[PDB]
């Protein structure tokens, strides 16, 4: 059907030295170069290292963007056996965990995300080096099975553009209505030295730890790892349901360069057509774009071609010069193949959340072959406020939203581009759910076992501290914890009328205090029998309804913590609080590996 | 604007799974500049590829 606006309602990711998107923000804002030495637990690089570029069965770098705890997993959470976990590619494991976390971040459970179960799964992947083989379809299908998704389920491989192709397909699927909700993302892990030997034989990699995006002396990219997932939802429905929205994808395109002077040589004309077509489909004039996250792999050939293409595409709409900032996240985390597009999307969404532009590293001296004074763009060098541009298109002047474009190009010539606009809410702050000591909030927490629940409490205290959450967040926090977390076997619940009170009681719990006022502990495992026989009848769900109205909070929580199912939505008779991001489940970190 | 959609699910050759190149080599050699993608949906993979092609034709890309 027709192009329409698509909301991003959920986000999770793991990047070098960034186990969550908060760390990613800290790395971006500070201009951190996240490249490190090949960990000994991957292989010993000295055995294979040779300065001779292009040599066979060798490599000329010691560097990569490696994530921590690559081999860890919580198989019991998913009722997967340890042997099966050993046999599962860790790429599948990590995408599964990030998608689950992204669902928690949105504030939904697997059941309520989509009642029809028509949730699509689209995943980009291009490397399959685990010893048990490439099994890309299973990265999607494992998710669809475990989470009861009955929409499309597909693994895509378009090389370096794979995750942006996947996003494009997801937008198509939402437009045609075969999915009402969708998971989109990509994954790439470096699990075997042959990964580096192949890239080294074609001399595509830099020897150094610097991806010099648009910088002088460009000599290839630094290889990287990444895993990310986003939840996509129609904008109108996202507004109606009160979800929190990182941004609105207005449109995208993917294409290929066709025949150029040599295989893997990029074609600037096709890139220009790509970007022009994305802008036309989005109905976005190029002059309103104020940041461009480039592919920016740091090769001497590709960067000038890219800038020529961008200049040609923008010059179709405007002759204005140096109005749009340009940068690349690869300067921080390196080039991560199938996850490069999702990493760039994440950076754009974080910039929108913080309304900030971060440094693009290693471009203090610009490519001497690129005359930026002849272009629409200024390469972003320092942390700066991201300004809404004021623009006189058509001799009419208006303020436009912060809008960014992102391009992603594959080695085989497959290109994609996506247009992302800030979401600007309507100013409705009735605040009729004001949480006070007279109208306290119900905070519920649960986990598979006591260790995980304890870690959940620690992470909540830390998150409240980190983001300076206070009384005005209690309503949204409690609502999100009520309706946006699966109620697991080990449960606690706290009544609090102020943030300080919550911090006090939770710290006392963390501190080992056996008896805490208005804090209840218990397990579902114990009272399974009586639960089964009483909840069948609505008669008792009505009794709960009356307890809630009357405010018998202590009673409901004493029963809830033993396993009594409570429809927390009935707690909000008039209106609804908003969903907010909160920390996600701290999966157990146990190592599993096979033998080749 | 010729699209290429190919279903594949096994990558056991000694130099590795390089599924993207099965499509991109074709698009390069024949000067095709439409979408070029390797899809893996296991057994149904080629019919998934057909489904994608039908969509792509429907939207006019």
């Amino acid at each position: 059907s027709v192009v329409r606006d698509v909301a991003i309602i959920g986000l999770s990711g793991r990047y070098p030295q960034a186990k969550n998107v908060d760390e990613f923000w800290n790395r971006l804002k500070e201009g951190k170069n996240c490249i490190s030495e090949i960990p000994k637990d991957r292989w010993d690089w000295q055995s294979f290292f040779d300065e001779e570029k292009g040599k066979k069965e060798s490599m000329y770098t010691k560097w990569g963007g490696f994530i921590d705890d690559m081999d860890k997993f919580d198989p019991l959470f998913f009722q997967i056996s340890p042997k099966e976990a050993e046999e599962m590619d860790p790429q599948e494991r990590l995408f599964l965990q990030e998608a689950y976390a992204s669902i928690e971040d949105a504030g939904y459970t697997p059941t309520t995300l989509c009642e029809s179960r028509k949730v699509g799964v689209f995943v980009g992947v291009m490397n399959g080096n685990y010893p048990t083989g490439a099994t890309y379809w299973s990265i999607a299908n494992r998710l669809s099975y475990l989470l009861n998704f009955q929409g499309p389920s597909v693994a895509v491989d378009t090389a370096c553009s794979a995750s942006l192709t996947a996003i494009h397909f997801a937008l198509e699927s939402l437009y045609s209505g075969t999915s009402e909700c969708a998971i989109a993302g990509g994954v790439n892990l470096i699990v075997d030295p042959v990964h580096y030997m192949k890239l080294s034989a074609l001399t595509m990699l830099s020897p150094s730890n610097q991806c010099k995006s648009f910088g002088d002396q460009a000599d290839g990219f630094v290889d990287g790892e990444g895993v990310g997932a986003i939840v996509l939802k129609p904008l109108d429905k996202a507004i109606a349901d009160g979800d929190h929205i990182y941004g609105v994808i207005k449109g995208s395109m993917m294409n290929a360069g066709g025949k150029t002077n040599g295989y893997t040589v990029p074609n600037p004309q096709a890139q220009a057509q790509l970007v022009a077509d994305a802008l036309q489909r989005a109905n976005v004039h190029a002059r309103t774009v104020s940041y461009l996250e480039a592919h920016g792999t740091g090769t001497e050939l590709g960067d000038p071609i890219e800038v020529a293409g961008l200049t040609r595409a923008f010059e179709k709409d405007t002759q204005d010069k140096q109005f749009c900032a340009l940068g690349s996240a690869k300067s921080n985390i390196g080039h991560c193949e199938s996850a490069a597009g999702i990493a760039g999307v994440t950076k754009i969404l974080l910039q929108l959340k913080h309304a900030q532009l971060v440094p693009s590293l290693h471009s203090r001296t610009l490519n001497p072959n690129i005359d930026f004074t002849k272009t629409p763009f200024v390469v972003q060098q320092e942390l700066a406020e991201w300004r809404r541009p004021i623009v006189e298109i058509n001799g009419t002047t208006n303020e436009y939203p912060r809008i960014a474009g992102i391009s992603s190009f594959g080695a085989g010539g497959s290109n994609a581009h996506v247009i992302i606009e800030e979401y600007i809410p309507e100013e409705q702050k009735q605040s009729s759910l004001k949480i006070t000591p007279q109208n306290p909030a119900i905070f519920v927490l649960s986990a598979k076992n006591a260790e995980r629940l304890y870690e959940i409490v620690q992470q909540l205290l830390a998150f409240i501290q980190e983001h300076s959450l206070s009384d005005e967040h209690l309503a949204d926090m409690a609502y999100t914890l009520q309706v946006g977390r699966v109620a697991m076997e080990e449960r606690i619940a706290v009544i609090a009328g102020t943030m300080k009170e919550l911090q006090q009681k939770l710290t006392a719990y963390v501190k080992g205090q056996e008896h805490i006022a208005d804090l209840y502990r218990g397990q579902v495992n114990r009272n399974q029998e009586m639960l089964d026989i009483l909840t069948s009848d609505d008669e008792l769900e009505e009794t709960i309804a009356r307890w809630m109205e009357r405010g018998k909070y202590s009673k409901l929580l004493d029963l809830w913590v033993k396993g009594l199912s409570i429809d927390w939505n009935k707690l909000y008779q008039e209106e609804q609080p908003g969903r907010i991001s909160l920390p996600t489940y701290p999966f157990a970190k146990e190592s599993y590996w096979t033998h080749a």
